[PDB]
């Protein structure tokens, strides 16, 4: 575990942010990787602007947040950018969406967000399982979503970093919860059945915000928009952080190497030529639809479908040679 030190915090307090980026964090396609420095500083903004200012204990936050990005590793994709990139989709979903969601589920579904895939090691769920690995046998699915989660709660145990002390234990239990489902829903095995019993559900009439089963199962699909939302960037942004996937996805088809066994196309390094192939696969597969439900679900998301769109035609003219 590592924690914050005295003034980091202290001096992120102090932050202030330039109103150019108050106007244009608004915006569903906004990019944040221009503005490292200024991430911690953000995250709390979107939280006041969605959650209120007196509403959450600023000590507790800062050190909550310093040590978040502390426990997120030096990784090429699922790091502090992944995360608060990630955080900023859900912000841009909720302001659209503002009343539909409660004042908790706001509170927690952003601080889920951010911490997400704290302590990801760049390791795949099915590596970690075809192994062991002593976490594919303490959680058995949900593998690395199951630590992500209980390291969220180590790093809410720490001196001053209980951001959620002043909640009553009826609704401090509940944002516990919210949060645990909310990252568990960002294991995107379960995406793929969420999804149509989602479809199914809107499709027939029979979806109802009031049904805590429904709207759990919502929160579940905002979190896959969020945690791919990367595809809902302008295309530049796009191609580059399908690097640093990458990057990853191939260093571990290495250690299957290393170790003798040989990784699907998608972690074979030596397999770069059906990338474009394999996104393609995705978009249409996975993200096209993803984003498709929950227009039709929440409407005002709309512009992340397109973004995904405009994505996909981009990646349909990198296998056509142009
Ligand atoms: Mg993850
Ligand atoms: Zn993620």
């Amino acid at each position: 575990m590592s924690i914050c030190t005295s003034e980091e915090w202290q001096g992120l307090m102090q932050f202030t942010l330039p109103v150019r980026l108050c106007k244009e964090i608004e915006l569903f396609h906004f990019d944040i990787g221009p503005f490292e420095n200024m991430w911690p500083g953000i995250f709390v903004y979107m939280v006041h602007r969605s959650c209120g200012t007196s509403c959450f204990e600023l000590e507790k936050l800062c050190r909550f947040i310093m040590s978040v990005k502390k426990n997120y590793r030096r990784v090429p994709y699922h790091n502090w950018k992944h995360a608060v990139t990630v955080a900023h989709c859900m912000y841009a979903i909720l302001q659209n969406n503002h009343t539909l969601f409660t004042d908790l589920e706001r509170k927690g579904l952003l601080i889920a967000c951010l911490c997400h895939d704290l302590d990801h090691r760049g390791f795949s769920n099915s590596y970690l399982q075809k192994f062991d690995h002593p976490l594919a046998a303490l959680y058995s699915t949900s593998t690395m979503e199951q630590h992500h989660f209980s390291q969220t709660v180590s790093i809410l145990q720490l001196e001053g970093h209980n951001i959620f002390s002043t909640l009553s234990s009826s609704e401090y239990e509940q944002v516990l919860e919210i949060i645990r489902k909310a990252i568990i829903a960002t294991d995107l095995a379960l995406y793929f059945g969420n999804r149509k019993q989602l479809e199914e559900m809107y499709q027939t009439g029979s979806l109802n915000l009031n049904n805590q089963s429904h709207r759990d199962r919502v929160i579940g699909l905002m979190m896959t928009a969020c945690d791919l939302c990367s595809v809902t960037k302008l295309w530049p942004v796009t191609k580059l952080t399908a690097n640093d996937i990458y990057a990853e996805f191939w260093a571990e088809g290495d250690e299957m190497k290393k170790l003798g066994i040989q990784p699907i196309p998608m972690m074979d390094r030596d397999k770069k030529d059906e990338v474009p192939q394999g996104q393609l696969g995705f978009y249409n597969a996975v993200a096209i639809p993803c984003y498709t439900t929950l227009t039709q679900i929440l409407p005002p998301t709309e512009p992340l479908l397109k973004a995904c769109r405009d994505n996909l035609s981009q990646w349909e003219k990198v296998i056509r040679g142009e």
